[PDB]
């Protein structure tokens, strides 16, 4: 499910400025991450990350490759890749006040500079 820039700007509002995070720097950093795609799945090594948000389930959520995840978030991966975001941000938020913006490792690289690019309008 490949998401536009503006319904992404409209569906992740609960996490503008959370942990000081600007919503256009989230529009930016999804993109980085999963292209707008809800159902993003990559697996590198002994980890595979899930949905829109890339959480992995090393730590964060529980699935069947992981079954000894520590799964923080307490939900189940495979809920990371449905249309509804609202336990995908609840988890983004453990993550925020946990490890920081820095887990997405393109908020530094590319989302923290020029973010008018990534705003939208009415
Ligand atoms: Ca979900």
């Amino acid at each position: 499910e490949q998401l536009t820039k503006c319904e992404v700007f409209r569906e992740l509002k609960d996490l503008k400025g959370y942990g000081g995070v600007s919503l256009p720097e989230w529009v930016c950093t999804t993109f980085h991450t999963s292209g707008y795609d809800t159902q993003a799945i990559v697996q590198n090594n002994d980890s595979t990350e899930y949905g829109l948000f890339q959480i992995n389930n090393k730590i964060w959520c529980k699935d069947d490759q992981n079954p000894h995840s520590s799964n923080i978030c307490n939900i189940s991966c495979d809920k990371f890749l449905d249309d509804d975001l609202t336990d995908d941000i609840m988890c983004v938020k453990k993550i925020l006040d946990k490890v920081g913006i820095n887990y997405w490792l393109a908020h530094k690289a590319l989302c923290s500079e020029k973010l008018d690019q990534w705003l939208c309008e009415k």
